[PDB]
């Protein structure tokens, strides 16, 4: 029923004026055929909805912000979810996130606390934890989705946790 | 009744020499039509009123002060509400507010308190909450609402919390 | 009776030899007419005052002194009120206020201790409050009160708090 | 009968080969008329003195002393007393202050303990307490007196408190 | 049954827009002839598989990173599994590592905790493990398998740990 | 009986090659005269001494030592006592004294201890006090009395304290 | 039996493209001759070796890993195990290392807990002990034994225990 | 009985290639003449001495180094007595001593402990005290006494302490 | 019959390629002629053998070794003992050893655990003994022994202790 | 008996290529004349000898070493006794010394510790104190005896302590 279909199955297409997009064609399977699951093995996959039937949706999204020259350490992350004339937006918000800098490092303190590990010390306190639930509303009608992720005040490097996607719910 | 109308959901213009401005329509539908409510999606939607009656507005405001290259790490914000001659002024108020600067950085101490997100000790530490209560009226006679956010001191990065808004109360 | 007007609704004129000045009207409306209070929006409003009485005037002042370029950690301000020939000075005062600098940075044990908020550590610790309480009196018959707050040894931003105002009580 | 008159009351005359000077002259009002007080509004007054009486001085000074360029700590100011052929010195001494530099920074630990504001920090550490009392003496046949405040060492910044001026006792 | 195939039994071809590749060609030996185990010798060695059953991969990847010239601290490792017209991709994944910077040394009290050794320091804080686990599937009947690791941000130094390699379950 | 003379009622005339000179003439008045005391109000007085009889002298100096380039902080204190052919020097003394020098700055933990006020921390920490007794005599016979203080290794600011006299014992 | 064979008795030939080698030739003595062992005294010696014998070899390798001007705090040893056409490889290993940088220092705290001798403190701290066992196979018919210890990421300065040797066992 | 001579009523001549040589004369009066003592009023006396007697010198020196410009922390003092052909030497010695440097401060925690003046701290840390007894043996027949002292290493600034003399025992 | 050999009594020979080199002749008494010992007087003398007996070495070899450049904290100590055609090695090793280098300084903490006098400290930290026992073997019939010390990875100051030696023991 | 000759009653020739030279006559004064001793006037004095009796030496050396502009913390001290052809030498030793460098400062831990004076921290650790005993034999037949001493590594200053001296024991 809950299929979630990680992100790293959708297309990818960076840019530098709109960040980065995130394309996916829907396929339409009709009533009493099994609804599969979206295999996570991070190639593009074709969403499976029914056939006619409104469908919600919620964004699962963990990712690193990392700054590229600015070393500004906070910024604002743009959310725009679209659908297949032109695509239509139907959801947009604004996420604060915090961003490593290379003027950040590690106190020996937080090593001791956080974990031994230097990936759980990061897991604990610069992962952006951005959850959108039972905001966003797709019909299999549509035949694409789209997802763009741009920060706003500065360029910056975007880690995208493998776990993050959207969970298309009954 | 408390209709909340979150800011993300106005027009908006950046500019210069008057800063940020949330600009949007007002639609007057008459008495006995279920007065419905703004959807948060992040999309320009008119604001819904009854068609004669005095609403009070609650302006909510969280945001984020990050300085650019001025560097100073306190400004003064200024916030001008307006409405639909020309629009003619109906509040003005200044709120000071603590901006980040490039040479400002977390202690470990901070850390372990605060919290170990630090996402969490921005938002325990340098977020401003600023929240106009019971001062500002507004009819729906008026087909224009304008709400305009400078920095006095200097030009800066404005995070506006996503749930930042105003309230259009009974 | 004791009517509390806001320095916001003030006219300001901002200068460089003599600072800020803090000039506004007064309408003298006659006895048994239910003195109105000044509404605290921010906007240029007529001082209510009884037609024939002495006022005597109670100043609230609350600002945040930030240095410009001199970065000299005290100052001395200075105020001058004056009346509606030529203004007739009426009172004078000097206050040594502690004026922020660009060398100043809050050590993590303040943040533990004046409050995890930041600006509370600055309401805590670089507000300066200034009252002038029973030493001015002003008459209805003048029309013009005129508040001057002007930095003695340097030129510096001060970010007046929003409710300082001058309280004229019965 | 202990007429204090401020010091902001005088008239002002700062120099540079002898600093500041607080001149003003004196009334002599005959006997059984009520001596009056000075008001304490920074307005320039002629001090009351009765018309045929030895009056004793007690000059009550604060003041916060700040480098200009030298940044040398410490100082001497120098008082002499003047009065009204030219005028004749009844009184001078000299008293070592401390004088705020720009390389002087408050530790975290006197936040704490000599209070969060940092006015009050300045008022416990840097205040310099003048009082000479009982040491000078002055009639009211004289028709002026004169104060004279000079740093010896260097050319400095005084920031004379509002509630430093003389006392004119019985 | 469960053949552990080390990544250094594998054929190494580093390149500069690919990364690492680890190709290895696949020897089908038929039923009952007792399956072979890959000797941990480091040497190029065709892995054994069952002729005709479907084998499922477990990926077990250590490794340190290490940063050439960037410096950055914190990057994105891509693994893509290959298989033998040209080769198909069957598994694709993302996984966010930490990478050492010459600005990074250990603290004196790291030593005293994580171990004497300053190998095990690394081991437990700068070692990333990498397990991907029933998620990959092979069979037999293709004639190679190709692993690819690529750094997404930065060229960097990735040593791989030895005891890293493929689990070729039943 | 013990007649104390501040030496700001001397009469003072700095040099380069002798230092500070406290020079002051001598009155002498008969039997049966009622000896007075030396007003202290810092004004050039002649000093009272009874008509023939041996006075005693006691030398008391305190002193602010301050250094203008050289920085050493350490010197040598000479001290010259005079007396009216040319002068005759009939006492003379070396006293070694400590020298504030721009690299020298109060610890947080001074000014728990020795005091809040800055200016204690200098008299309890770096105030020369020299007291020389029952080592100079004196006869009013002489009309004249010298005192040299000047600084051996460098030239130097001496800020003497203004309760430094002699005290002429019966 | 097991006649260890300490590797300063190896032919040492240092290089560029292929690290340190040692280089060995082997000597076979036939049945009932009473194997002799190697005499630890660091002097080029043949390795005794049965007839027609497999030998099981066990290297131990103990090695101090410095910096010589990367400064690179961790490295990947490569080692590559030859025999006597040309010599053909028959192991091969990677081994992480940990190498002494010049920004390296002890802390006291180290001193006082690993030993207050310094070479304790690196034999318990920046030793690397690399023990391959069970691994390598040789026969004596082969004439030449050839080990090589390479850097991968810098080249370096590489400190031999004296004790590391190979093993080989009946 | 024991006369105490102190340096400060001896000639001083200051060099380059000898150091402070302390020279006076000796005056013999007969026996039966009341022995008088040397006045410390700092004035050059010629030192009473019995007409035929040997005399005992015991030397008190205690003085303060402080480097001019070399700023060796450590210097060599040579003493050399002489007495009146040329004059012979009768005494010799060397002793350490330390000196001031430039780049020495007193650390906080030397305030609290030797004494919050800080003319104590190096009364208690930096004074060199040196005192030879028995050891020098001088003649009444003899009319010159001579001591030098030189700084070996360096020539530096010696502040001899006023209390430093030469006792001349029974 | 232990006669022990200091090094000071060998010849000592300096280079650049070899390090320091101690040879010394042997001279070869007869049996039944009393044995003498080696007198450690620090000059050149022939080590006394038994004619005809061959002789085991113990090398005890403790010494400081000190950085002259390169400032590197680990070395790799030579030693090679030849005898006297040329002369034939007869043992060779390797010694790690700890090297002073300009940035190491003794922590407060060592002085009061290891020892107040500072040469303790580095007898107990920074001390090399190394001890060769029954490792060499030589025999009176060659007349020449030679040991060498050379430092492999920088040219270093090596300060043997006088007290090494070697034990000719029976 | 036992006569303790002080090093300061030799005389002193210092060199560039020997380092100080102790050169001194002896006396040989028959039997029976009662033995005198050293005057510890440090005056060149001929040491007293039995006339025909063997002497053994006890070298008492303490000296202060420190560093002209190497600044090697650490260094090798050569003890060099000859004795009256050309000298011979009879004992040769070598003593690592710990050398004062501009860089050394003392703690305020070690002030408390091991002495307010800074003598005493001096004495107590880096005093150098050498103690040749029952090494050194000389005869009175001999009419000179020399010392060297030199430092090996580099050219520095030496501070003999003026206790120091050879025991010429029975």
């Amino acid at each position: 029923s809950s299929n979630v279909v990680p992100l790293n199955t959708f297309n990818i297409l960076n840019g530098v004026q709109f960040g980065t997009k995130f394309f996916q064609s829907i396929k339409s399977i009709p009533v009493g055929t099994d609804l599969p699951q979206t295999i996570d093995n991070g190639l593009s996959q074709l969403i499976p909805m029914r056939d006619n039937m409104e469908y919600k949706l919620d964004l699962n999204l963990q990712l690193y912000c990392q700054s590229k020259t600015d070393h500004l350490n906070l910024d604002n992350l743009l959310i725009d979810v679209y659908r297949g004339s032109k695509d239509e937006k139907i959801f947009h918000t604004s996420r604060p996130i915090v961003c490593l800098a290379l003027t950040d490092s590690m106190s020996p303190q937080e090593i001791e606390q956080l974990g031994p590990s230097r990936l759980d010390v990061y897991d604990e306190e610069w992962l952006n934890t951005i959850r959108i639930e039972d905001k966003i509303s797709l019909e299999s009608s549509y035949e694409t989705i789209s997802v763009f992720l741009k920060t706003e005040i500065a360029q910056r490097n975007l880690i995208i946790h493998p776990e993050s996607g959207i969970k298309f719910r009954m």
